[PDB]
DNA sequence: AACTGGTAGAGATTTTTCTTAGC
DNA sequence: GCTAAGAAAAATCTCTACCA
DNA sequence: AACTGGTAGAGATTTTTCTTAGC
DNA sequence: GCTAAGAAAAATCTCTACCA
């Protein structure tokens, strides 16, 4: 245990890994080897999208496209106006977690109800990947053209070819499996970071061998069934759980 | 004896209709033949046998229905497995909007069963030839019994009574009704992990992903063939796959079957 | 002949003794109670029963089955 | 039901004189019916 | 076969051996909630 | 400040009773 | 003569629909 | 022959945690 | 210094209305 963390921690010094990979390896808890990233002077997004308008036979599509993944939602409107922009962003908003949204300098975008939205659902709005994603939208649109009858069916077909039918990049996934893999990612990391605060929010008294003194207030970071891993003086130290005594601190 | 008892309680039934207990303190006959004098007749055998079912919970699973509100038609459809609700509103009640509700929400999220009751839309030929269009597997509810789609009017419950929380705050219905998707996707938490629905239909699918990839990687470099002793008779089987030995028995996969046999009536063979 | 006519009935009666049920069911938009059928499949939570060449499903909490001695 | 069974156990007491449980094994009635069917005989002894 | 084959061919079999012993685990450290017959609450985490 | 859900039946499971083989 | 296995029969417990 | 009730909140009761008096 | 009483706070179990 004592050794995977010494193991750990010289493996960190030479190669900078990430803890993930460190849990994996040495066999020590997340929050030890989190704790060992956060230590490092050296070391120290999912949730922005990007819209905007086109024209196609006549109608307008509006295309809102997540950039980390390249996950493309379209829809038809009837207008150009403000009131279906700032529907279409109500959508989007309740359906993934939007944070950050990227736009250009239209007129549409730039209204009182895109804005009222924004401030209702707590969307950072920021003015100037997507021309590129109209491209090859446009270019299934005009492959499955003859399958179908109006404009909002074949626009939904090309949605659906593109998020779920094609396949590239490094392992060979779609769109879906590549923003569920990212967003998954995400919810683990704040998980860990709710239990790494509540966790040191301690303080632990310890006493050393073949001494009767108490030590100073390290702080604690794991504690286990017969084992507790303490901070002190920029060093990780194991000590059994019937030299310790561990205390709540206020010190905000 | 309790011949003559039988006689007269047979015909004590034809004009009365005891039930049971009465016929067997009357004429003391034994409970056995009361019980059946009772079951041999029809105008009796009136009630159900007590029990609920199961619906399926698998994690591609979608269900659909309909309602109103203010004179409106909402069209709900949720993920069973994690509680996700996709709502719209409806400007009528026919097959072609539901038919592109439905491919709107099968190019969105990967769908592969729907489940529905037998109203007017849901049978048509529009929703029949999109579900062929994207390979779904469409099934409908016994007639009149709303308790096979438990969820989606769970969750019609839900919808409501949050929109009525937060109607003072929009103006028009759609407003309301994309506002209250939100609230419940993502403001309500607790459930099965403490997670909220858009964490936890998140955490289902990506956690199936990987034990696929996972399981595909560990038995494409397997060995150790098992030959297992099964049966009311004491025969023999075929060669089987073993996946785990344990401390108590072992898990094998036979003809696409898994079965956990003990550890006496089967041998290791490399 | 003579005992192969036993061992004959005694297949059939045991066969007979089998699947001998009836199933008096509810169903319908008024839901009312209606006469004898035929148990098909039984699975955990419906029946399939034939009424009158005709195939219906009912849940179990609408059916009553009544088996023999 | 067995009721008819009950009606042709009591006839077919009456001709050949059975015994209680030939009779519950023919006519598919229970054990308690069968011997009082052989109770009520007063040549018939249960045994 | 040539050199190349060779030693894609033994490399990757090694390989296979040393992750295969760590997949194991990985394919455990997942939590399933199941259910009985006629009971309608879900049962607590067991392992798969 | 002085009011309120209940009844009966269908199965499943546990207990009691009755006949018979074996030492 | 006495005892235990085994099966039938009676007793108890849990759960559902309907009452404007 | 291949179908099926469920979700979330209010209290009551049991378990865990945190501070302090007493030997 | 160590231990037990006591009270606050968090976790679990049972039960109800509503969904055309
Ligand atoms: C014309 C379609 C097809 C034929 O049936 C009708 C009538 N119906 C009735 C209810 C209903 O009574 N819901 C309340 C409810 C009551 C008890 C319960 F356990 C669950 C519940 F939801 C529905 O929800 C519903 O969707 C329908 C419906 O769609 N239709
Ligand atoms: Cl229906
Ligand atoms: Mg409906
Ligand atoms: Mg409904
Ligand atoms: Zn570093
Ligand atoms: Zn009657
Ligand atoms: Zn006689």
């Amino acid at each position: 245990f004592l050794d995977g963390i010494e193991k750990a921690q010289e493996e960190h010094e030479k190669y900078h890994n990430n803890w993930r990979a460190m849990a994996e390896d040495f066999q020590i808890p997340q929050v030890v080897a989190k704790e060992i990233v956060a230590q490092c002077p050296k070391c120290q997004s999912p949730k922005t999208w990007q819209m905007d308008c086109t024209h196609l036979e006549g109608k307008v599509i509006i295309v809102a496209v997540h950039v980390a993944s390249g996950y493309i939602e379209a829809e038809v409107l009837p207008a150009e106006t403000g009131k279906e922009t700032a529907h279409f962003l109500l959508k989007l908003a309740a359906r993934w977690p939007v944070k950050h949204l990227h736009t250009d300098n239209g007129d549409n975008f730039t209204s009182s109800a895109v804005q009222a939205v924004c401030w209702w659902a707590q969307i950072e709005h920021t003015f100037g990947v997507v021309e590129s994603m109209n491209h090859q939208l446009k270019t299934i649109i005009t492959q499955i053209r003859d399958q179908a009858e109006k404009i909002e069916t074949a626009v939904q077909m090309a949605v659906l070819i593109h998020n779920f039918k094609r396949k590239g990049g490094i392992g060979g996934y779609s769109a879906g499996e590549r923003i569920i893999d990212i967003i998954a990612s995400d919810l683990q990391t704040t998980k860990l970071q709710n239990q790494i605060s509540k966790i040191q929010n301690f303080r632990v008294y310890f006493r050393e061998g073949r001494d009767q003194q108490w030590k100073g207030p390290a702080t604690l970071i794991w504690k286990g069934e017969g084992a507790v891993v303490i901070q002190d003086g920029q060093d990780l130290k194991v000590v059994p759980r019937r030299k310790c005594k561990i205390i709540k601190d206020y010190g905000r």
